[PDB]
């Protein structure tokens, strides 16, 4: 490739795992999203908050695959794997679910991260710094704190939380 | 369901089936898009017009599953599977892969279309009317019309063709 | 009648009855937006939510009365009977009544587009996918949306979710 | 009725009585409408002026509706009875019947204003007076002005009524 | 043709015939509108009448040839046959023998459409549906009416209907 | 005709035919324009040159008609004869058609212009002169111009006209 400049193969394969990683995690919000909607559920606020999240995983995914051609790398695609659970219960289950994606996500991030450090990658570990990592932790801490607010309010108080909180 | 009203479950099946097809579609057009922003490809036009599709397809399989939730179907996910080549090659042969594409998945919308007839679903009938069949119709001309071009360009035809048709 | 064509007498009596039917369900929700603004009741939010139904009840009567003569077929009226009961329970109890009510209405719009396709009439059967059907379809939707929330707050949660969901 | 003050129980079953009639008025004018709109009618303006007044009849029976329970009292509904005729003839005879339907509902009104002076209900009486007595006064002379006119220009002279006086 | 699905050799023979019919029914409003124009008939109203109808009819033609281009069929041309008439009588006559043209065409669109149910072709049905049965309808009915009013009228009242209902 | 002055029957017969031939030509331009819209041909910019002309040479016909009238002759139509070919090959062979054709009209109103001369009808000519003459003139230079570059260009060349002068 007539661009590449200090791009390990192994970055390469790793940024391409990562696409994949959010895919999956987008996939798991649009499945969120819709089971929130369905007239046995019927939880807007709750429903629109994983849809945006479906938005901003995919997003991430295309920034990946962005970063990907800008350093001569090649995408390649996998599979988006079906999400893990076809129903998923109350509110509080849900954000639990997605407290534990996101950061098995931020996990594979930071894991990234350690290994642009390790082959001496800085563009790799500053687009990470920059558009990732304070995302997830941002992310993470605003699902900490519904939860936390799901935990003082336990079905009215399921209810209310849509309402007041959520969107 | 509460809501449930003549809607069989053959139809919500072939529903579901309908979502996965969409989203395997919008798929193969992330991929295609990224193809052609590769340095060693650099058909910006032909990218951008294949990552539209993306969001069209996709916005199709999100629609689907409102219209699955509206009548009391159950949304069940598929993984996506990957796409069905990594390399697209040049812009023609990216296009007829692109043509054949959608009109399976048109063959898909009429055979989903057949079943509702079958089982006297006017809503049905009417939501693939409305919202895909004619969708489907107007992008395949379209995919016509650029293949003929394609042919009549036909290495500077294709750089042309992407400056002064797409984009 | 100079204008009539491919418009069966059949059809034509049975748009008199979906008249009335519209007429009736519309009488209905006045009761109940009455009933909701008793003082010994007073919800607002739900009586507001049935009143609006009444005006949509009735423009789909008057609009049916209109095709009834775009086809030039004579619209007949009979009585409006009154509505199945003077008292209408806790919101719960009359949203069931009201669900009940419209999925009633929708087989009888159903029936009657069934009855276009074995009369070969596509005028009527495009009428009713137009104006009714997903009206019918979106308006059960959120009625069952409705229904699982009444459940899911339940004597405060009634006031709760006339405040914060009605409107 | 923890609200209810000087409102007698003969009040209460009269004023849904008038609800009754005001909603049996604005059926007959919906009618009357529809027949004017009749391809072999065809009398534009005609069908206007009693579609109007289908409107401004229906919301006499929800202002009366208003008042009961404002009062205290309790609306119970009847059944809308059919209009007397299925054809209403040349406009002079449709008019001719609505004078006569408004002359019964305004003496109806009257007979309920009595009521209401000889019970001592003053807040009745002033309701009637306020948004009732004048109404029927002002409509019953239109009415009679237009049957003046149509006596004057009696077919062309029916046409030109439509045209020049209604819209 | 590479476009071309589900969509039947009849059909496409069909189109062209009704695309033929189309332009006679513009042809002869043509004619009509010039008749009116005549220094001996002078009926502004009734040429501009007609006039808007030979842009409609015309209009209706391009669509359906846009429609055999979009489904992949061959527009084929036929000589467009002269009116049926060179003097079309009075406003009446000349009305009437409108009405009878739109029957004709009306007949030929249902008779497209039962052939498209026929062959399962949705994406025709809807088509027709869309844009061109309740076209028909209503203006059908608009004739219907004028006819009704040209009948009460009945040379002041076809100069007055000229002057008050056209435009 | 009360109207008619220095109007001779040669001229009002001449006009007819001329409007015949207007239409004709407009008839050929719809034809042209269809052809260049297919899936196989896909030149838009070509379409949109002939249905522009389409246009065009029906308002000729319209303008010959009113004159018509405004004389004192009969407008009497003809059958509109089918365009010459069914297919019109490549652009440069449809805009060598298309200038014959033209040629053909501009001798046509030469033609009329001389027996108006002979007939002493300086209104005729005046009319011919002013809205025709000077048409045909530039309208015929601008095809020679398109047929020298079409000529320059000439596969690839035939998209760059398309692209560039077209549009």
């Amino acid at each position: 490739s007539q661009i590449r400049q200090n791009y390990s193969t192994e970055v390469e394969a790793a940024v391409n795992r990562l696409v994949n990683l959010h895919l999956r995690a987008s996939y798991t919000y649009l499945s969120l999203g819709f089971f929130f909607d369905r007239d046995d559920v019927a939880l807007e606020g709750v429903g629109h908050f994983f849809r945006e999240l479906a938005e901003e995983k995919r997003e991430g995914a295309e920034r990946l695959l962005e970063f990907q051609n800008d350093r001569g790398g090649r995408a390649l695609f996998q599979d988006v794997q079906k999400p893990s659970q076809d129903e998923w219960g109350k509110t509080q289950e849900a954000m639990e679910a997605a407290l534990a994606m996101e950061k098995n996500l931020n996990q594979a991030l930071l894991d990234l991260h350690a290994l642009g450090s390790a082959r001496a990658d800085p563009h790799l570990c500053d687009f990470l710094e920059s558009h990732y990592l304070d995302k997830e932790v941002k992310l993470i801490k605003k699902m900490g704190n519904h939860l936390t607010n799901l935990r003082r309010v336990a079905s009215l108080g399921e209810y209310l939380f849509e309402r007041l909180t959520l969107k």
